[PDB]
């Protein structure tokens, strides 16, 4: 018996609450000289279909600071299409690696990966959301905190296309009751499907949830967010054709900023494209938190690995009577 | 001096039990949550000049469960001369492993490093696959009876998978079966090692081409049809040559016993070489034999280490002497 | 605030005989069995723009010996569309030390410029710092009978690459008498011998450039590098042999004119054959498969150098850090 990290919508708020503390508990270990080996031995397998800079350096450093190992298993090296192909891969890892992770070209192939392991499975990001990146965003909203202001008392707005991360971030503040807006324009904005999803966490939440091309939206916000302009990996908008739908309404400028307020913070889950999405200006001023940000990848992912980890050895106790006869039975073969 | 694992001819019976029974020890311990750290602080280099999942991700686990790491040195990245190759990993590993287009070139790394060297999988033969399908046949031997009362049928090409089962079986007693077409069984060269195993162990092979060989078998072993890495058969040629008559169905389960478990090295073309309702069935074990990958080449490492470390001992007033100068320097 | 080894122009002869000492001490604590654990669940960064074998795997078996881990960054993470800038500060926030073999020389010193924690370089266009060391190293343990290092002669024979340039600096830093014997066009160039002046003149030591075959007479050490040039760009066959074949082929007879007791050496990979015969390279006064190790020597040394370094001028708090395990250790204990 395992358990997955393949969307929050099968998290609830008190759950992603604990992964914050836990989270920010072992950062504030290895911030100060203490690394807590919490993995010990442990192997992750890293399945990436496509490039990754701070996913993929975030886990094989986490494994190694948490006493465990991260395999890299690059582009190629693991085909996941097909259903027949990824139940036979899943069974094989499955008794190989303790945990497996995967960045995937459609969700499909990680829902079904997590499906068929035994193992816990944890997604690095598909084309439908990013849920590692919405831990350490939460992770980061929590440290920098408005004065005097709650989680759930904070506007968070997104600029933008309808990213994988934009929905991933309108999933994670509906989740924890706070505000949120995506700033797109028509053609480009979070879908139906998206918005019922949206709907469904702010019933339970209080929270909120609003999708405009309406500029004012911005006034009011608290982190301001944005992505990449160009679409997917496999899939690229041009230059000319982003330029076209987004320049300049949607380019986080420091007026833009100035119109959110004094104290808004500036966030982009990177890479980030200077004179596009963002301006050097914002991206390089005071307000900018999105390197603090990309530190919080790796703060989330310590979080989870060893949540996921620690669910499955409560799942799958190990008897210690039987841990004691095996070590001793091995030392004497060895010995005689 | 060192000892390598290029082939088990190299190999007695009795050191092959001796593997067998470190492997399943160290499998139960790791089973239980004892991570025994027998490769403190040791390297591996791997190298791949094929594509692998098992035999790759078995090495890289191995060696972080027993305290040590493996470095993946990927195809493209080592060309494979193999004498100043050997001498400049001999000084920056500790252990070799290498999977290989040609035999040869195991059989020169070896033969030119100072550390021990690992075939991960050559064009002749598989040993670190033998060893896991021995320690897969000990772990689901037949009610009553004994490794060498055991009859073992591989079904289809003469790959090395099936030369590598043929060896290990003939090794340790057993009876073996090649059932495979006319043009595509174990050749004369391969044969006469069988013989050769044979008559020291007391155990049987035959090569042939007769549906009714697989009558009585315990284990029912194969592999793919489309051959070498580098020269892979198309659809149509290998389904010419091998279907349906080598396909393993539930019909040839049946004809072989009641009892007969089913195994295939992995990865299986399904629907060719086997059926979805064999592989996934109730006497399929080869998923049991995948993990064994990791069992053996975890007992295969530990052996060599151990093996290289009596050979070669460490001088524990030599290790004194330099921790307290390091120390000494370190602190002034 | 860190240090970097970019080039050996920016330490002195003194710290480079403390990163010899260094190195050779681990050494010999390594050879008999006692692994110092200095670099415990410390991530190297490796960033590799071209293909290696012997200083990739000399980091990542040095990062295993030391207690920490390497991570092989293939062409994976682009130094592209994302600056230099935002790279460095992102790899800056997920890995404790970092390292890069880079195509161009400008690369290497732009991600140290703007990195917040060490960076070594792992050969460039321009030099090779990590070879040095080793050499160094192997030279002190293979001293002629009688001689100082300073006393001793260091002919390069072949093409002005970055390993001869390279060369050049660590042994005129280290007050050694220098040659590079190569021919019309090949030789190192004026800027590279401004550089060689420079040291002499702090050091004592001297060199020379010269096309003249008289040059290797009296020779301690006589190194030599491939013909073929640069990775990107390599001088073919016909080509090459044209210009250096058969002057600057080191065989018997220029060993021989060098001196009995001459000893042969060469960064590796060797091109038999070309610059050196078989005979050379395998007989009893060729030492290039010590320099070889000595490559895992060297880096043993500098890791630890650097992380010693950054840790003295970043240092833990040890009341912050017994309060954080503490509060880790509660957490894990108490909630779920
Ligand atoms: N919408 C972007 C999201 C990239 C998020 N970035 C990361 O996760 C950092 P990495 O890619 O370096 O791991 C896209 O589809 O590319
Ligand atoms: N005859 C087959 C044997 C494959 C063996 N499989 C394994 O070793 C598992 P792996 O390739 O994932 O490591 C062939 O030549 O392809
Ligand atoms: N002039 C040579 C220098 C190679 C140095 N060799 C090494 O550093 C050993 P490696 O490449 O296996 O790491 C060139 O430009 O290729
Ligand atoms: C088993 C036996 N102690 C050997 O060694
Ligand atoms: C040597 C010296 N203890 C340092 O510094
Ligand atoms: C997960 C969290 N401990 C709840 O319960
Ligand atoms: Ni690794």
């Amino acid at each position: 018996m395992k358990r997955d990290y393949v969307t929050t919508e099968t998290y609830t708020k008190e759950e992603m609450h604990y992964l914050v503390d836990l989270s920010l508990k072992i950062k504030e270990a290895i911030k100060n000289g203490y690394y807590p080996q919490l993995l010990k031995n442990k192997s992750l397998g890293m399945i990436f279909q496509q490039s990754s800079t701070g996913t993929r350096v975030s886990f094989e450093t986490a494994m190694e600071q948490l006493g465990g190992h991260g395999e890299y298993l690059a582009p190629g090296q693991i085909q996941l299409g097909g259903h027949e192909t990824i139940e036979d891969t899943s069974r094989v890892l499955s008794r190989l690696v303790d945990i497996l992770m995967a960045r995937v070209e459609r969700h499909h192939s990680i829902v079904d990966l997590a499906n068929c392991a035994t193992i816990p499975v944890i997604n690095g990001m598909s084309d439908y959301n990013h849920p590692t990146q919405e831990l350490g965003d939460l992770c980061t909203m929590v440290e920098h905190l408005p004065e005097g202001k709650k989680l759930e008392d904070c506007k968070v707005v997104f600029v933008g296309d309808a990213t994988q991360v934009c929905f991933s971030l309108g999933l994670i503040t509906t989740k924890m009751g706070m505000n949120f807006v995506h700033f797109g324009p028509e053609g480009f904005q979070l879908n139906e499907e998206h918005q019922a999803k949206l709907a469904k966490n702010c019933e339970v939440s209080g929270g909120s949830f609003l999708v405009t091309d309406d500029a004012s939206s911005v006034e009011g916000a608290d982190f301001l967010y944005t992505d990449v302009w160009y679409g997917l990996y496999e899939a690229e908008l041009s230059e000319e054709e982003r330029m076209k739908v987004f320049y300049p309404k949607y380019q986080v400028n420091q007026e833009m900023m100035d119109r959110a307020g004094a104290n808004c913070k500036f966030m982009h889950c990177l890479p980030a494209t200077r004179g596009e999405e963002v301006t050097d200006e914002v991206i390089d001023g005071k307000n900018s938190i999105c390197f603090d940000e990309a530190e919080n990848r790796l703060t989330s992912i310590r979080g989870l690995l060893v949540y996921l980890m620690n669910d499955y050895e409560a799942k799958n106790p190990y008897d210690l009577i039987k841990q004691a006869e095996a070590k001793k039975e091995l030392e004497v073969f060895l010995d005689t």
